[PDB]
């Protein structure tokens, strides 16, 4: 009936910065949605809590959730280590937008990013299941600490995260 609402704290060099929290959009890609939820909350014993944004390309977007190897290497759903292109009802539009990285048609894992601005090229290849509701300001405070080759000037970390209401 609604659709769930996650959020970050997130910290650099372990200094707070702040909260990002994120609408899924479990009414449209319900698996996808439910992938990042529970690797949100740790419910499967594993998920996002600690792990870093291994790239950060400013004016493109903020790249993470590698708990296994924190390099863009690694990661695993809860479904196993890989699971289906749900769907790609859904678009990158703009800024805010939360999408699956991959490396492949059906290549799905824990690897997801933040869009900091339209990308148009990668609708029908990469899976779209939310949006930034609160915080977006904190992804262009982190988005600073990118660089062009996307490597980090300052560790980004999930400090904290789960499940909101
Ligand atoms: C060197 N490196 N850093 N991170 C990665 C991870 N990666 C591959 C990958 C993704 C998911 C799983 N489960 C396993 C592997 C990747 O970035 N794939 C491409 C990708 O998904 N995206 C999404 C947005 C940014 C990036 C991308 C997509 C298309 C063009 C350029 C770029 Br950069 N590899």
């Amino acid at each position: 009936m609604v659709n769930p609402t996650v959020f970050f704290d997130i910290a650099v060099d372990g200094e707070p910065l702040g909260r990002v929290s994120f609408e899924l959009f479990a009414d449209k890609v319900p698996k996808t949605a439910e992938n990042f939820r529970a690797l949100s909350t740790g419910e499967k014993g594993f998920g996002y809590k600690g792990s870093c944004f291994h790239r950060i390309i400013p004016g493109f977007m903020c790249q993470g959730g590698d708990f296994t190897r924190h390099n863009g290497t690694g990661g695993k759903s809860i479904y196993g280590e890989k699971f289906e292109d749900e769907n790609f009802i859904l678009k990158h539009t703009g800024p805010g937008i939360l999408s699956m990285a991959n490396a492949g048609p059906n290549t799905n894992g824990s690897q997801f990013f933040i869009c900091t601005a339209k990308t148009e090229w990668l609708d029908g290849k990469h899976v779209v299941f939310g949006k930034v509701k609160e915080g977006m300001n904190i992804v262009e405070a982190m988005e600073r600490f990118g660089s062009r080759n996307g490597k980090t000037s300052k560790k980004i970390t999930i400090a904290d995260c789960g499940q909101l209401e």
